[PDB]
């Protein structure tokens, strides 16, 4: 797709920590812009694990390939793929990380992986109001097996978090969404998880026709993460 | 000591602290605002307990249904369910859940319920004169049964707390507040309270026929708090 | 005579601190017009006690009565009653609460309440002047028996404090003040003084007739604070 | 590609901690308004002593009477009396009070007053350049004698301290100054000099012809102050 | 991009840290024009290292010559290279600098090369956010062969990071990695990789016919880093 | 929502450590201004020995005469005379006084009192950079001898400092400067020296004819400050 | 002219901390300007040294001379000569200093000059982006000889350093400059050295054809800095 800025002027500038009239973060909605633009990628519960999945789209030969991970790992049994500002995204997945190695030093172990999130997501939520300082203008998703079971959740530039049988973000999230929205299969074993959700992907951004080259990698309960393999990715491609 | 926050080294442009030429905190009320556009609840005192009730309103077959708990615990004998901006109201309320535990700790018992509320309250209105600091946009209502028994309270944006008979908040507050002010009944037993409410509840927001899945929890005198399962709800429903 | 310096500039750029060219803080203005929109309420001195007495004007059926005490206990033997923002009000009394223990427990004795007040207006003078923060909305007076007799002091949002032999304060101040001006009875004992008051309070807010129940206490020299029950001062209803 | 003074003047952005392009703190210049319009009151050596005098002017009948001094002791042998903002006043007047004590404690005697003024002036001069925060609106005046002798020094809201032989401050300053820069007396006799003050306060505010009832203290070498007490005080008036 | 630039005052910026209406930091765009208008350099993976190249524009005979190091050494085994604001390049380089030793000194080696630079460019990231603070106006690329093997990446003043193949900054970015983009050769050995490279910076910048004298630097898996002597690169020239 | 409020705006910046598009700081240029409309005093090296002169204006007879020293002491071998706001003078001058001290008691002498100068001249210049705060509205001038002899030194609100062999500062400094600077002589014996100097000032601030009483001081290597009584002065007047 | 501003601008565009749409910081530029408008002066190494040469241009006879100095010592092997704002080179000079004989202190030697300067220019690039700060308004080239040899640095309010073989300074640099540019001879024996100079400081500024008293210094290899005496910069005038 063609890419260039033609907006270079300031234009409207409101502020910050100020709700709008109606009731709105208006620097949290913009935030939300940065990540519509961003890559998009989705994930689903399926048969006795979850797997994740996002569009790897590339550029120049010049570029180090598998170098631009998009899907990665917090810790063997839980992954997190994100969207919109790449900067932010990368500073606050490290956060999760280390948050993620906290509680495991602490209790010994990380139990409830719904929790991880929701102290990423606090984090978020504290940029919405303390004064001077930008939001994060990223959404990304964790999705992983803890005690509980498989588990899959999203979160935006508010701080706002969800748990879904399955989701997407990114760009093509509307589009995506919807396809699932019809054609979900609820205890979908893995082969045919991943196809549907490849397909699903296409679909979306396929606006484009070529699909390239999607990064993917899924987990089922009982053992750590596994990333597919270009071949093995190629085939359901 | 005094109690304060020691981070002071960020410095602060913009700021919140306005009165207007009629006496007014526009801020405080353009949250409200966003108060308004949250979903709808409500509760009520009746027999020897109180209950509480959400309209869980859901979309997509892809949400992990019951994950989106509107009614959350504070402790086994005191629940509250929350309005607003949802980032805001998870905060403020773990901020409560942790108050409660300080009380426990201290003095070996929550006696009165009324204080914890009032300690939540208080953090609200801080944001309210600070300077550099967007306020917290919702409100909430805590329900329970302490030394005083059964009690019912109610809070805004602004840190402003009632203590009620019965009562609602979200969007259709209006609408059932009103059919509550005419045909609430003062020791109804629980299961005609319960209906009595999700008749309220429904009128209101009924503008849109399906009621949908209501949220219902309840605590009597005595022991500690119930959640309605599924089938009991769909029973009233 | 070296010292420390924990912040290295003592302030920056920061609102709420500007006086009119005509020598008038604005926001204080402001503030006060808040507190004219609040209750009615007033106190005056008598025989050999003084007595608080405020308009508990409620609404819905749902409202757990009592429970919205507008005149409140700072100590068995000063009390005080607020009027503007219900929020700022509230935190202002705790302070005034916690200020009279404190006096208590290094001196052993609230010796003299008028010291009491000077200290809470003192809080209030800061936000007067101190950059980024909100003045306190709200007014209040004070009343009890102290080292030197009976007291009754007022205090509004600048922090300015006076004492009076009759007062009030709120939404009906200029009329009810009026009134006690012209037939305000120096040593009228309690019965006649609480009669006199009421009147004085009816013919003020009264422009809407029904008086609907006020709340009244009344304490006298060499003992404690009495809080009038719902059927005797119906009696004077 | 070309760079020259467009512009003579730099146009007004803020006003805290800004000099006009004439070399004037306009802040400070309001701050200065406010102490007009505040009430009168003067002060002048006489014979072997020095004697304050304030108008005291009172509006309603339930008003404490004395509780409203003007004339505030800082100690013993130093009173002082103000005029601006009352809020500010105090607060600045407790300054003086704790700071004359800290002399004491250190040195064993408060031996040049001189000093002690000094300290609450820059008190003030601080708030002139300081950033963020507003000017003390309040003007006062310190009398009582010292190690040296008699003394009597003013202060404004910019800092700027003098001695006088007799000066006022206040709303009818320019009137009463004048008065004496005339008719005032050297080495007058207390009771003709209290005289001459009155008189001087009566013409000045005088414009209304009812003097009310003034405020007088006076104090002589060798011993402590002396406050006039309501007849000794109406008997020269 | 051309100096017929229009000469303008500053934007409508309230403060740093504002998403224009689009989800764009427009500070963060300004920052990157700064660095388009620096010198032009590149660095290419080759046969069994990694190369880098500037364009050591000169102008006056009074400069010290080589003193004017554009490609810099972070550790024997690591160099950098920068274009933008020399300010910020120049203490952004000794940040990496100590950065490196830290990590040599706690874990005893610097294993791998990805993470200083990851840890250089979360120090800009954060300028990103944290209000009060101009972004640093600077791009640099790492260079040099870790425990991984030859690397090379490239940073921008938004902290966002990449490995290539091969890459440029400055000037004539756009221009030279096109060069490459079409005509990098995969595994060239070190003395046809040095000349590809001349070629390509030359076409890109050579608007201006002559190339100059280019400042090139080069190491290979085994051993330290080697800079070119004049003589050694004028060979190439 | 908006009820109609949108004309009245809020924002915040800076004018003061922002230098204007032609390289000069607006501030302490208007600054200046404030000093030129202060009181007009020179001083100049003489024979073996250094001087110092004010004009001493006064206005009414009410004023303290002497008390309004403008020539103050530094310590008994140094002293200094001030012009443009006297708040900012006194505080300044103190400052010089303890930072005196402070040389003595570390090095047992101050040696050189080029360096006192330096370091009250630093503090100055420290208010002309560092944001939120206004600078030191005054001028000032210190002469006396120090171990290399006599000495001469001038300052200014922007922390600029110069020795000289005889200069003015004030109102009429730049007559009064024009003056010696044509009719200064060299090693002028005290008495006559004092006459060229008076004679001096006299010229330039004598538009309104009357010198009125001049206040004089002067200091002669070897031994401690003298300043000139009354009659003294009168002598020469 | 009026109590009450005209001008109702609250704030400004102009700021600090702010990329221009071009990539350029407006304050660092204006910045600049303040030092064009300074002093001439400049230093080229020679033989087996470096000198430096300031125009000295007084105007009144009352000025201390020499007292002036513009070339400034740092220690006996290093000194510095700035230009712009005379207030923050002096501050700057002292930073130096102390800044050099920490480095003695530590390591024993100064070994390497390069490094002297760095740290002043590092201290200088703060202001260059941490927010509420004016940038230093001036400019400084170093000069002496360290254990590589004699070297030559020049400073702008940017940060930005540059070794040469000769540079100049100030007001007339490119006039100056360009002279060098042309006529200078790269191992010219130090009275030549300086002839070369004063001729080329001479036609720069020399519109004005007298070029008064130059101030000249020089240091050469093994040994320590020499200032000329009056008559031997005469005896090359």
């Amino acid at each position: 797709g063609a890419m260039g800025m033609q907006q270079g002027q300031m234009a409207y500038d409101r502020a910050i920590t100020v709700f709008s009239p109606d009731g709105r973060l208006f620097q949290v909605e913009y935030a939300r812009e940065a990540v519509k633009k961003g890559s998009t990628a989705l994930g689903m519960k399926f048969a006795n694990g979850v797997l994740l999945i996002s569009d790897k789209k590339v550029r120049s030969r010049l570029i180090e390939q598998n170098s631009i991970e998009k899907i990665q790992l917090i810790d063997d049994y839980v992954a997190a793929v994100t969207s919109g500002l790449v900067a932010d995204a990368r500073v606050l997945v490290d956060f999760a990380r280390i948050s993620a190695q906290q509680e495991k030093v602490t209790y010994g172990s990380l139990v409830n992986i719904e929790n991880l999130v929701k102290r990423v997501a606090d984090q978020m939520q504290q940029y919405t109001q303390y004064g001077g300082v930008r939001p994060y203008g990223v959404s990304l998703i964790f999705a992983g097996i803890d005690q509980i079971g498989p588990r899959l959740f999203d979160c935006d530039p508010a701080g706002t978090i969800n748990e879904y049988k399955a989701t997407a973000i990114g760009s093509g999230k509307d589009a995506v969404v919807s396809f699932l929205e019809r054609e979900y299969k609820e205890n979908l074993p893995e082969k045919e998880a991943v196809t549907l959700g490849i397909k699903a992907l296409k679909s979306s951004l396929e606006e484009g026709e070529e699909l390239k080259a999607p990064e993917i990698a899924s987990i089922t309960v009982g053992n750590k993460y596994r990333i597919y393999d270009q071949e093995e990715v190629k085939k359901f491609l």
